[PDB]
């Protein structure tokens, strides 16, 4: 006859803790996890906390006692907001009530209580985390809460990004730990690589990837919305630098042999380069030589500190969301053609032997815009497109 | 000496409704436009309403009065919500007062007093429709609001749809009513035809207008997203009803010579069209012979009964299944590329080539409205195929 978060967790059972959590929060099924703690010190409390199974994504829910007496049901400084998926119960010992705001030791007992909720949350996710199969339940409900928390708490940084699982393309199925990525790292391999996207079989079939994968370095799919804000704050992990395949200047791991390779092939297409430029006017920024293409001609890359073709699709949506006005600003665009390709070498004979000729246009600018769609973004006049399609089509069919 | 809204409006000066107008919202502007009236024949009140100059944010904000002492703030039934941007002052002189909640309603009392606002405000709205360069000060702030009552007023449709104003591919720089687009159409055109799209310029170039451009046809140009709930209520306008350009079979008034040439055109292709409806399997629901097409080969057109390109647009902006818009495939029997497809198909059914040039067509048909496609890099590569064959490599 005693409430069930004062009890000492190892004579409590695991249907005590259910049909408990399913009392606070009327959830017709039990909890997925459960940290039961207490501290004392200048501080006594108790906390009882869990992580519901289901908790949807898109203001606290913790209840505070005080003395085994009720006070609370959402102090806001309990917890973050990135936990506030969080469910239980948090008794002190010795709180304040009645405050004026001359009085600031109570901001000072929340602190430490807040500072110690945290600490054993985190404490219970890298738990979770050491039982493979079990977690993936987890992850698959909070991933975005860590992501968040990621962006927000500074000071938990790291160990929330060891808490964090990405599908990469090494792993297929299975999502991995970062410290795993760096596990499968050659000794030559200075940066990590990721690519933001709205699927996985968008970005792990693009053009971004290629010559990234056939040298056998692994990439990492960020295929969430949330990524975008995760990934700026996620500066390094365990030392080595992440970097955006979809952005400009890739730092392959270059060998020096096929490198002054890949320098013949500068100069040779830097004509090329400087016709395209011109022809696509400031549809562009740059047109450079490729170092990431291998099968495709051709792709658009963002510029080092702009938005990401990703984040300039969120950022459109958005405008659509409150019919705010796309005005200012859209993603640096760089134009990467391929000195490998088929279609680029009979361009560059075709342009070196009529630079202003309307076929050469034609392609470059088909080029350009079909490299716009398969590098995640959209079309200023899709009829203009169909249009240079249709021709091509007819030419192929010779009309 | 006595409140303002008891005076009549002939002795009131413009500067006197704005000071008080500006007192009655704290709006650093004076009010676009006022409407000041009086009931008196089931029950007498007095009302001053005022529209804003710019449009407000999101429960109204009508204060009353009830024998010139204020009452209350947001009065539920005062106002329809479409209207509530609507500000001002409403003075009851048969209102009682100790009465309840079902009482009020079950008396027809509110909704005399709402009958009356929602009227005499249309009444402001049609006489700002008056004067192009005000109504369009006034259209620019609340045409979403019209809008929106044509949705929910359905007693009211009709005169909310003759103060709407579009472009159409007749008016280029300007707006235009519902009753201009009536008067200019032939005794033969039993239809109104629109197109919902993103921008202006995206539906006027579109395919889905081609021969109907051509034909001489006026279509109108309903470039926000509201327009897309706006026709699911909006029925026909004096007599002639509304269709889409992007919707499946397009009644456009043709000849009766025309007629049977279009049944050849459309028995003719027959044969490319089971060819097609199995070479892209799931991806569409039908292909058929097109009546609205001239230049471009092909279109995608989407189900009566089912949701638009547009429509799909803009739900995707945030992020299944529900309301899957049917696609149809429309192919045109003119032009160059579905005739050499009909004998390349008609010969080899199942030639690789045929296979490569139909799923193209259907991407770039896709592209060509609202949509999205699967998976985007592998209509790339299909573009950088057909390149390939027109360069030579």
């Amino acid at each position: 006859t005693k409430p069930i978060w004062t009890r000492n967790p190892d004579d409590i059972t695991n249907e005590e803790y259910g049909e408990f959590y399913k009392s606070l929060t009327n959830d017709w099924e039990d909890h997925l996890a459960v940290k039961h703690f207490s501290v004392e010190g200048q501080l006594e409390f108790r906390a009882l906390l869990f992580v519901p199974r289901r908790a949807p994504f898109d203001k606290n829910n913790i209840k505070l006692y005080v003395r085994r007496v009720f006070i609370m049901d959402n102090c806001e400084e309990l917890i973050p907001e990135y936990l506030n998926f969080i469910r239980g119960v948090v008794d002190s010992e010795d709180l304040p009530l009645n405050i004026s705001r001359e009085m600031l030791q109570q901001s000072k007992i929340l602190k430490v209580i807040r500072k110690n909720l945290v600490k054993k949350c985190l404490e219970l996710f890298t738990e979770l985390a050491e039982d493979k199969e079990n977690y993936k339940k987890f992850y698959e409900q909070f991933s975005k809460n860590i992501k968040l928390g990621i962006h927000e708490d500074s000071q938990n940084r790291k160990k929330l990004s060891e808490l964090l699982r990405y599908y990469t393309s090494a792993s297929g199925d299975e999502m991995v730990s970062l410290k795993d990525y760096c596990t499968r790292m050659k000794e030559n391999q200075k940066h990590i690589y990721y690519i933001t996207g709205e699927t996985k079989d968008q970005v792990a079939n693009s053009a971004f990837v290629e010559r990234l994968r056939k040298h056998g370095l692994e990439v990492i799919y960020m295929i969430e919305p949330i990524d975008e804000y995760c990934v700026q704050q996620l500066k390094e992990f365990e030392g080595k630098t992440l970097v955006s395949v979809t952005k400009e200047g890739l730092e392959l791991p270059e060998d020096e042999e096929e490198k002054k390779k890949q320098e013949e092939k500068k100069t040779k297409f830097e004509n090329l380069c400087k016709i395209m430029k011109d022809i696509l006017e400031k549809k562009v920024e740059k047109v450079v030589v490729s170092n990431r293409l291998v099968t495709s001609p051709c792709c658009i890359v963002t510029s080092t500190y702009g938005w990401t073709a990703n984040m300039e699709r969120i950022m459109k949506a958005q405008a659509l969301r409150d019919n705010s006005t796309m005005g200012y600003m859209a993603a640096k665009k760089h134009l990467e053609i391929n000195p490998d390709h088929s279609i680029i070498e009979t361009l560059r004979q075709k342009a070196e032997a009529d630079k202003n000729d309307k076929s050469v246009k034609d392609l470059v600018i088909l080029l350009y815009e079909t490299a716009l769609l398969s590098s995640g973004f959209s079309l200023e006049d899709p009829q203009t497109h169909a249009n240079r399609i249709y021709r091509m089509i007819k030419l192929g069919l010779g009309i």
